[PDB]
């Protein structure tokens, strides 16, 4: 039971091997869920599942710089449902974010952000009752 928006610092950034675990329970008739993983300023990575965009679901990755966000990554399969408790992993990996849900691959996202040890920062948002999330290296 955090509170929403979370923030959850990420000392010294990020580096492959890096964990992120986050477990919550959607809420009844969710709009949005986010992650944000933050450099300052930027979002570095920016994990967006849409529950309704013109009547489908759909997850939503970016990057935000300088303000700006880029060109978006778009993911169809969708393994979130309204009042249903979920994990999401993040792995990092050398050359991208690695996300599961629930056990299962979902997605890569390639590093745009190089200085991983900058991303120090995660925003946890939106629809959901968040009930823990850390982080651990494997
Ligand atoms: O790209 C991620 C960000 O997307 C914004 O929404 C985009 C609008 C601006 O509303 O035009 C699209 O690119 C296509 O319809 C939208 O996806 C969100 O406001 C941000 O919060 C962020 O998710
Ligand atoms: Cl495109
Ligand atoms: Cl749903
Ligand atoms: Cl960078």
């Amino acid at each position: 039971p955090l509170i929403v928006p979370y923030n959850l610092p990420l000392p010294g950034g990020v580096v492959p091997r890096m964990l992120i675990t986050i477990l919550g329970t959607v809420k009844p008739n969710a709009n949005r869920i986010a992650l944000d993983f933050q450099r300052g300023n930027d979002v570095a990575f920016h994990f967006n599942p849409r529950f309704n965009e013109n009547n489908r679901r759909v997850i939503v990755c970016n990057t935000k710089l300088d303000n700006n966000w880029g060109r978006e990554e778009r993911q169809s399969v969708f393994p979130f449902e309204s009042g249903k408790p979920f994990k999401i992993q993040v792995l990092v990996e050398p050359d991208h974010f690695k996300v599961a849900v629930n056990d299962a691959h979902l997605l890569q996202y390639n590093h745009r952000v190089k200085k991983l040890n900058e991303i120090s920062k995660l925003g946890i948002s939106g629809d959901i009752d968040l009930t823990s999330a850390s982080y651990t290296m494997i």
